[PDB]
């Protein structure tokens, strides 16, 4: 019941809260129902990066998880997502994007194995 | 009308040339037919990486769009992807893959909805 | 006959072997039955990650493959490239995921063209 956020932005490592990290899984937990313990985070800032052609902060997310994606709940992660964005790491919510993946069981491995 | 270019490479980012982002943002745009606005850019020079056991220069890309992904266009963008890796970053063609994905509206999130 | 494997990882660029880059491709060559020519190598040290809310050392990981990929395969991968980042890396297995994707020749682009 895997899941993983990774955000990688062009703000600086300074401007990252040390918490970021925490405050990501704690709230993805909640908004997916799944544990914490399910949870991995990757934050990737100093990007060389542009959005619609301009450099001013951005995101490119992406959100994999078993199960717990789809229409619906996307449109509320993103919503939970680019406000978490906008306030800890000051981007527009306009210049976000998040990719989300229904990762089959099977084609995550963990532990020396897959969950399936 | 999103679609997104990531370039993972181990060439150092001094011989990423002044403009490559908008470079490749205009290019990106003109190839898929989408308004540069929605086109986001990511370069990520200094990687560790090998292509076939070897590290002279070579990337790893990947292109995600919403629609205009299909076989004959993927020739296409790669013909184009290459051409700019070669010509810019001094990549061996034969050295560059890149991956492609047709990303449904509902699985990319965009400023607090998805694109659905 | 095209594979490729990004690590992503918080554990210390100082803290991987001479060679991680060599055994990998070796390894994976032989796992997928593919020529290494065509397997690619990421290795991405130092990174802001977290796994269960916990910063030791963990990893997040994708093998993307032309075919070759699937239930007991997977798991075999699995098994491979956790016990390589247990002994290379000292990431407990526990603390790893890897993403599987299964890439149509047509999705992915090399040499100014794609393998369709
Ligand atoms: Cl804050
Ligand atoms: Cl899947
Ligand atoms: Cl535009
Ligand atoms: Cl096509
Ligand atoms: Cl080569
Ligand atoms: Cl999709
Ligand atoms: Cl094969
Ligand atoms: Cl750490
Ligand atoms: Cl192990
Ligand atoms: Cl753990
Ligand atoms: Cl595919
Ligand atoms: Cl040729
Ligand atoms: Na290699």
């Amino acid at each position: 019941p895997a899941a993983m956020f990774i955000v990688n932005t062009n703000v600086p490592r300074a401007s990252v809260p040390d918490g970021f990290l925490s405050e990501l899984t704690q709230q993805l937990a909640q908004a997916t129902g799944k544990p914490p313990q399910y949870i991995a985070v990757h934050v990737v800032p100093d990007q060389l990066m542009a959005f619609g052609g301009s450099s001013e902060p951005c995101a490119l997310c992406s959100l994999h998880s078993i199960g717990k994606i789809g229409g619906a709940q996307n449109r509320s992660y993103s919503k939970l997502l680019c406000g978490l964005l906008a306030e800890r790491l000051r981007i527009s919510p306009d210049r976000v994007y998040i990719n989300y993946y229904d990762m089959n069981a099977a084609n995550v491995g963990w532990n020396n194995s897959t969950f399936a």
